[PDB]
């Protein structure tokens, strides 16, 4: 079972963080959508268009609970998974680090907002806000683990999980003494 399923919004650190903590860690290191395509050799668009959000979330789902069940490294989700019922129930148990973020904070490390078209419309920051609002409460849900990552940067959130994440050895005296 992976040592750490990282989950949240868009720009709270899945990549970021998932690398640097699988590298502290010396694991492996899958990222759900990645698995997505690696395994069905659709692109996560073409699922979504073809097939609906139904089905890629049925995709999701299956590929989701295979890594949980055969990966011991860190574990990244794409955004939308804790969206199934399937999903948040196959996460417990696991190791769940939601690395939280604002709104605007999120907005800026995805590229910044957009060109408002109409002034009636939405812009991109207002998107994000509508996202953080229906994902953010899945994630607090699923969550073990609760990092603030705004005013963190990524070798302290690292070292913030990791000195959440310890693991003794069973050995550690035998190995004193000796091996
Ligand atoms: N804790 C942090 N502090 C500052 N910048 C960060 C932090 N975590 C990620 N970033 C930056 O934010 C951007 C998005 O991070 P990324 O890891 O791609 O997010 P995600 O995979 O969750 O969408 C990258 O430019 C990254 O360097
Ligand atoms: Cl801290």
């Amino acid at each position: 079972a992976p040592k750490a399923v990282l989950v949240g919004l868009p720009g709270s650190g899945k990549s970021t963080i998932g690398r640097r903590l699988a590298k502290a860690l010396g694991v492996g290191l899958l990222d759900t959508d990645v698995a997505i395509e690696q395994r069905t050799g659709r692109s996560i668009a073409d699922i979504f268009a073809t097939d609906g959000e139904q089905e890629f979330r049925r995709i999701e789902e299956d590929v989701v609970r295979a890594a949980l069940a055969d990966h011991d490294g860190v574990l990244s989700l794409g955004g939308g998974a804790v969206t199934s019922p399937g999903v948040r129930a196959a996460l417990a148990g696991h190791t769940v680090v939601y690395l939280e973020i604002s709104a605007a904070e999120g907005v800026r490390r995805t590229g910044g907002n957009t060109v408002r078209p109409l002034l009636a419309g939405p812009d991109r920051a207002e998107k994000y806000r509508a996202l953080m609002a229906k994902r953010a409460p899945l994630y607090r849900r699923v969550a073990t683990m609760r990092v603030d990552t705004n005013r963190r940067n990524p070798g302290a959130v690292v070292r913030h999980i990791l000195s959440r994440l310890q693991v003794p050895s069973p050995s550690e005296a035998a190995t004193l003494e000796h091996h």
